[PDB]
């Protein structure tokens, strides 16, 4: 069976092109992926983008009651074998840490930070801390929910495409080139299809776009 589809794990990330640079071993104006700057020194490459924000929070936070029951059908059984609604979103602690106190925990979903140093004692925001991936799947498991959204960063990007835990990953497109000094990790694309792309957008002067890629 597959895990990434029975619990609907779903990754979105937004990526911007990279700024280059005059010295260092990391220039790449050739780079075979234009869009792959995640973030750069904790925070978000470019400047707030509110279009993408708007998209983001649409997406991690809309949940179809209708559907549920499918799903919770789909889940039962697969658990069968083995043997107010929100979506999850699950995040690495930089990620969590670079988000603003006055807008953790996100609200109107299940907020998972996946830590092995983080404790309960520290984070009094409302939000499981998880200590791998695993763990996370062990929750999923036992946790009534609409879809489970890998929202960052790189490094839980990696983990998951690795484990082809991913059924479709929600891409954001920022046409703008900054500074970045972590990029959305390489995996088999020959695994996905885009299933969706959107017109195009303009965010104070920057264009941008969002594609959706399913798993084949
Ligand atoms: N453009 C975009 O869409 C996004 C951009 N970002 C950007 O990316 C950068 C942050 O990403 P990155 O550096 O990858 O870090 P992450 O945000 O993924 O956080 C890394 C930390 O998360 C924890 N972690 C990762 N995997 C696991 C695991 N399997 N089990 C338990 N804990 C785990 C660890 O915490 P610990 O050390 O406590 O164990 C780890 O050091 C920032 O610059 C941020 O602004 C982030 C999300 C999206
Ligand atoms: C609004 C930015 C954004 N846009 C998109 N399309 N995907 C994301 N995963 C994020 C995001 C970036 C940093 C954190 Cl900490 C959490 C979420």
């Amino acid at each position: 069976e597959n895990l990434s589809d029975v619990f609907d794990i779903y990754a979105i990330c937004a990526c911007c092109k990279v700024a280059p640079t005059s010295a260092g071993t990391k220039n790449e104006p050739f780079s075979p992926r234009t869009f792959r700057g995640l973030g750069n020194k904790g925070t978000l490459p470019w400047k707030c983008n509110s279009v993408d924000m708007k998209y983001f929070s649409s997406v991690t936070t809309y949940v179809d009651e209708s559907k549920y029951e499918k799903l919770k059908w789909k889940r039962e059984r697969y658990l069968r074998m083995e043997a107010k609604l929100q979506n999850v979103v699950v995040m690495g602690r930089s990620s969590w840490e670079s988000i603003p106190k006055q807008y953790k925990p996100l609200p109107n979903r299940i907020n998972v930070v996946l830590s092995k140093t983080l404790t309960k004692e520290d984070v009094k925001e409302k939000v499981f801390i998880i200590d791998s991936i695993d763990d996370l799947l062990l929750l999923l498991k036992k946790l009534k929910y609409y879809k489970c959204f890998i929202i960052g960063g790189a490094q839980v990007y990696r983990e998951c495409l690795s484990r082809n835990l991913i059924k479709q990953i929600y891409f954001t497109r920022i046409n703008g080139a900054y500074p970045c000094d972590v990029f959305f990790p390489e995996f088999d694309e020959s695994e996905f299809r885009v299933t969706s792309v959107s017109e195009v957008y303009n965010s104070k002067g920057t264009t941008l776009d969002f594609l959706v890629y399913s798993k084949v």
